[PDB]
C-alpha cells in the first residue's frame, strides 16, 4: 500500500451521483482520485476504467488527442451499466508531467511522433506507475476488474502492476 | 518574477487554435498554463479570464459548482473576441489542494459552509500577473461577474482597465 484514503464526497453530473473518494500518495502527497457510480460492493467483478489524467484534452476542449472523449465515454458506460469505477490517476502525459506533454507537443509541431518525442525529453514511451491504482481499487474492497479499454496490452500492464482483471470490455468513442 | 516560460505548443480547439504556454513557479517546479487565441499583440487591452483550476467541475462534469460552465463560456467568448487569454491558474480549491477541497465537501455534506482549517481565500494572483508580463501584456479587459475580483487581481498587479462580464 503506497496511498491512503482520506476522503469522500457526493459528487453530483448530470449521469447521477458519484461517491468521489480522495487518495494520497504516502510517500509525496500527490493527490488521485476515483469516482464510485452504484454499489460496488459484491462478489460481482466490477467494471472500471482507468484514467490517466490529460488537463488539455481532459479540461481544455484539446482536439489534439481524445483523453476528453474516452473520459466522458467512460463515465457514461459506467452510468448505463449502474455499477463502476473510474480511477483517475494523475500522472500527467504518461506520468513525465504536464510542461513535459507541452514540450512535446512542441516538437511533435515538427514531425516526430510520441515514442521519439520523449526519448529526445529523457523520457521513454511510458514512464507510469499503475500500482498506485491497484491500490486505489484495494482501498475501495475491490478485488475482480472488468477493464475499461480498446487496448489490449493494457490489461497486460494493469494486471501485472497487480490489478485482477478478469475480463475486458471496448469503449466507445 | 516568480514564474519562467519553459514551453509552447498550438492546442486545436472545436473554436480553433490556441497557443498553449507552459509555465514553471522557479521556486516549487509547479506548472501553470495560458491559452492565447489570436495575436494578443497591440496597444489594444487584451481580454481575458483568469481561471482557478476546479478538477471536479473542469474535468468531471460536477454539477456542485459551475467551475466547468465558466470555463468554457470563458473559451467561447475570447473566441467570439478574435484575441484574448485565458490563464489556467492551477491553485486547486483557492489554494488548499483538490484533496482539502473534498474534505471541505465532506462537511459540507454536513453542516459548515464554505467558510469552515484555512481562511476564505487562500490564493496568490501575483503568479498571474507573472504570467500576463511574460506573454507581454499590459493593459487587461478581465472576463468577471465579480466586482471584488478586479479589485484583488489588480491589487495582486493585473493592470484591469475594464470589467467584462461573463456570459454564461
Ligand atoms: N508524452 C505524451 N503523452 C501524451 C500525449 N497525448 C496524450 N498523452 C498522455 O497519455 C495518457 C493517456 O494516453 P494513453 O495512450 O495512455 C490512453 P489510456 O492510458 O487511457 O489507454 P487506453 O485505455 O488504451 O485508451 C494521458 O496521461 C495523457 O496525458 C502525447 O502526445 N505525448
Ligand atoms: N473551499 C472551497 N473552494 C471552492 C468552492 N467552490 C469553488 N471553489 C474553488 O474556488 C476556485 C474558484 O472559485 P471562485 O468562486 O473563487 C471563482 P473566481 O475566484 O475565479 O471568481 P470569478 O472571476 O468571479 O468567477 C476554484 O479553484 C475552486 O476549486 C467551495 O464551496 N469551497
Ligand atoms: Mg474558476
Ligand atoms: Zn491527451
Ligand atoms: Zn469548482
Amino acid at each position: 500500500m503506497q496511498l491512503k484514503r482520506v476522503a469522500e464526497a457526493k459528487l453530483p453530473t448530470p449521469w447521477g451521483d458519484f461517491l468521489m473518494v480522495g487518495f494520497e500518495e504516502l510517500a509525496t502527497g500527490h493527490d488521485h482520485v476515483a469516482l464510485v457510480y452504484g454499489d460496488i460492493s459484491g462478489h460481482t467483478p466490477v467494471l472500471a476504467r482507468v484514467h490517466s489524467e490529460c488537463l488539455t484534452g481532459d479540461a481544455l476542449f484539446s482536439l489534439r488527442c481524445d483523453c476528453g472523449f474516452q473520459l466522458e465515454a467512460a463515465l457514461t458506460q459506467i452510468a448505463e451499466e449502474g455499477r463502476g469505477i473510474l480511477l483517475y490517476h494523475r500522472q500527467e502525459g504518461r506520468n513525465i508531467g504536464l510542461l513535459n506533454k507541452i514540450r512535446a507537443y512542441a516538437l511533435q509541431d515538427q514531425g516526430y511522433d510520441t515514442v521519439e518525442a520523449n526519448h529526445q525529453l529523457g523520457f521513454a514511451a511510458d514512464e507510469r506507475d499503475f500500482t498506485l491504482c491497484a491500490d486505489m481499487f484495494k482501498l475501495l474492497g475491490v478485488n475482480e476488474v472488468r477493464l475499461l479499454t480498446n487496448n489490449p496490452k493494457k490489461v497486460e500492464i494493469l494486471t501485472e502492476a497487480g490489478i485482477n482483471i478478469v475480463e475486458r470490455v471496448p469503449l466507445i468513442v
